[PDB]
């Protein structure tokens, strides 16, 4: 069944004293389930072993109480009581013949060490990089350095006892004491661990050697290493210290795991990166080391993956997000079913939950982080109770499509109707806005699976009244009629219409989605939504030749993007396009050719010229038909009716897919 062009992806690879059955490798990625939610972690990782990944890796595994990103729950290996708990994780992974790796981590000056109210560590005192907590990262003694190597070595020993095949030395993401020691912007020491490169690399070398001596006979020792830091010009570049660290340690480890420093550049959103964007930065690594190299590039194309290997860029196809979206990517290629891959769209909604220290989710794969909590599998569904039962789904958005898909798979008779000429509801027009193109795979994935199933009927020019739905006499109606952007500026900090909101120069995202743009001149985009829709309209408008000012009541542009790791890229994008950024500012009133605004801190007022105004403040549900159907139910017709997605409540597309799956699994129980 497998096309032999992919044979190379399934060759085993020797990684020190162990071997992986294939080249599909799941790189360390946090799930925000810790020791506190073992079953979540177990069920999560099991699915990726089940799906045929040759290595499945545990995320940053804390080696000591002085290292956490609290309140994010992480694995821990700083105490023997954690061995048996993690042995279960290993067992659920090694069961399907995947290897089991663990990213042993010490966060240095990247976390507040709050869980055990401890002092975080640094080569040189500073507040933590990503935390405002009033706790300083302390300058460490030589005796503290000796203790740190003890912790690493001892955590490596604990990992061996747990049965991990691959034990990491972590120097990446600016979330490592080792990277802090490397970085001249952080290390200001004047002893033998500071000054010239030999001194700055000493801690990374001395650690790596200790772990190799500790567990190297039977466990492979991996290094995860940021070759370039793209955050600021710290001089940790692939040409400089990135290249030097490799050269110095080139054939010391059994595996080089290599990426770019700062998460926002590593887990690059599809708005700003495409596949194998890291190639230029890690390209050099295989010329320096004889050792197997694993890299990442949001790899989704099997031909991209083949090419990465053939052209000598990588030995191993590194993945996090692709493995989240399709735990089964490996088993589908192996079955000649690469057409059925569920492709990551790079929305970083997985990132967002994890950076609000909550359980992981996926826009594409609702099962991600629900394996234990809900009993949801990536591919398998319970058989349809009474297969002859029929369901009418009203709405061609991601909610509708996910419900139809899910019911179809269980084996039910499924009809789906939409009023438009193209499947995707809100995504028909959203996917055509600048840098939102990849989000169309939410629609494509589901259409392509649905239209090859004989139990599914797809009607694409079918606006339905309440009469039409009764007539059809389905056993169950799901209403997924989506929502609309409203235009009175109400939805977050305004309960009351903004004065002048009904002036004809005032627009909503609906107009921009329909390509009805102001001809030119100045335009104010007012963001009370705090996600991508306002930043995206701004981009669209600047590119049409309008002078855009982006205005929010929030302290930061598009606040939620702190969590999708897009803030720094949206801002840089806006600076480059000469899009004005105004913050901590509300609109008092809208006049014919200007808006009055107020600064929130102190109420300093201002007039801004504005030939047009886009209000991005929230969505209102299209739920009339759903209420007509409940009112309509006389006992005779439509006894079973539910609503799902934006028509139930507005939210990110991930929520439309979650509702869709939930309806699909709950029906008939
Ligand atoms: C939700 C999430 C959690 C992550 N957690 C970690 C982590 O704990 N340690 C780490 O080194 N990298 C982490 N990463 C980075 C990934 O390992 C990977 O390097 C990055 O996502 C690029 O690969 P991709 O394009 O396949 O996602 C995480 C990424 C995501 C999306
Ligand atoms: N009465 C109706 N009959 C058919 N399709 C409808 C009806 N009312 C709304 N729709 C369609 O349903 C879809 C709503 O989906 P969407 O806005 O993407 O929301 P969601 O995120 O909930 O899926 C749109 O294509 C919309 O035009
Ligand atoms: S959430 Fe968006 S990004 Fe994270 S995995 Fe699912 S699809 Fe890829």
């Amino acid at each position: 069944m497998r096309d032999p062009r992919y044979d190379i992806l399934f060759e085993p690879v020797q990684i020190g004293p162990v071997t992986t059955k294939n080249r599909f490798y799941v790189v360390p990625h946090a799930t925000a389930m810790g020791m506190t939610a073992l079953e979540e972690m177990i069920a999560f990782r099991k699915a990726r072993a089940e799906g045929g990944w040759g290595v499945v890796c545990l995320e940053e595994t804390m080696i000591h109480e002085t290292s956490d990103h609290a309140p994010l729950p992480d694995p821990r290996m700083y105490s023997d009581k954690y061995i048996e708990p993690l042995a279960r994780v290993v067992a659920a992974v090694k069961e399907h013949g995947a290897l089991a790796g663990v990213e042993l981590a010490h966060a240095g000056a990247s976390g507040p060490a709050i869980y055990h109210r401890e002092h975080p560590l640094s080569p040189t005192t500073k507040y933590p990089h990503y935390f405002i907590n009033p706790i300083a990262a302390r300058t460490i003694d030589r005796q503290d350095i000796a203790d740190f190597r003890r912790w690493y070595r001892d955590a490596a020993l604990r990992a061996k006892r747990a049965g991990f095949d691959i034990v990491y030395v972590y120097c990446a993401h600016n979330l490592s004491l080792l990277q802090d020691f490397l970085d001249t912007r952080v290390n200001k020491r004047t002893d033998d661990y500071g000054g010239i490169f030999e001194n700055r690399v000493r801690l990374l070398r001395e650690t790596l050697s200790d772990v190799k001596d500790a567990v190297g006979d039977t466990c492979a020792v991996a290094v995860r290493f940021a070759v370039e830091d793209r955050r600021r010009q710290t001089n940790l570049t692939a040409l400089e210290d990135g290249r030097r660290v490799v050269e110095a340690l080139a054939d010391v480890p059994d595996l080089w795991d290599v990426n770019v420093s700062d998460w926002a550049w590593d887990s690059g959103s599809s708005r700003f990166f495409e596949e194998g964007q890291q190639e230029p930065f890690i390209d050099f690594v295989k010329k320096v080391t004889s050792k197997p190299v694993v890299g990442v590039g949001r790899f989704t194309s099997p031909d991209a993956m083949v090419s990465q290997i053939r052209r000598g860029v990588l030995d191993l196809i590194g993945a996090a997000r692709p493995s989240i979206a399709d735990p089964f990517l490996p088993n589908k290629i192996d079955a000649g079913l690469q057409d059925d891959i569920r492709e990551c769209i790079g929305c970083n909604a997985c990132t967002a939950e994890v950076m609000t220290s909550s359980r992981i989710r996926c826009t594409q794969n609702p099962s991600a982080g629900e394996e234990h909590v809900s009993g949801w599998h990536p591919e398998k569904v319970p058989p349809a109770h009474n297969s002859d039962a029929s369901i009418l789904v009203i709405g061609g958005g991601p909610a509708g499509l996910e419900a139809a898909h899910t019911l179809a798979k269980r084996g039910y008779q499924v009809s789906i109707a939409d009023a438009g000429s193209e499947w995707g509801g809100r995504l028909v027009r959203e996917r055509r806005l600048p840098r939102l193109s990849a989000w169309g795979r939410v629609v494509d994935y589901r259409v392509g699976q649905l239209q090859t199933m004989p139990n599914v009927s797809m009607y694409l020019d079918s606006p339905l009244g309440a009469d039409d739905v009764a007539g059809f006499e389905a056993d169950h109606v799901i209403v997924a009629t989506g929502a609309k952007w409203r235009g009175e500026g109400v939805g977050r900090n305004h309960d009351e219409p903004i004065p002048g909101c009904d002036l004809p120069h005032v627009l909503t995202p609906e107009d921009i989605l329909d390509g009805r743009l102001p001809e030119g001149g100045s335009v104010i985009v007012y963001d009370e939504d705090y996600y991508y829709m306002a930043a995206v309209v701004a981009d669209r408008l600047a590119r049409a030749g309008c002078k855009v000012t982006y205005v929010t009541t929030a302290s930061d542009p598009s606040p939620w993007t702190h969590n999708t790791l897009e803030m720094v890229h949206v801002v840089n994008s806006m600076n480059e396009a000469g899009i004005e950024i105004v913050v901590g500012t509300a609109i008092a009133s809208i006049g014919p050719s200007s808006v009055k605004v107020s600064r929130l801190l102190d109420g300093r007022e201002n007039e801004m010229a504005a030939d047009a105004v886009v209000l991005v403040t929230g969505q209102l549900s299209e739920d009339e038909l759903y209420h007509q159907l409940i009112a309509k139910r006389d006992g005779g017709l439509l006894r079973s009716v539910e609503r799902i997605g934006d028509c139930l409540g507005a939210g990110q597309i991930a929520q439309a897919t979650y509702d869709g799956r939930k309806a699909g699994m709950r029906y008939g129980t």
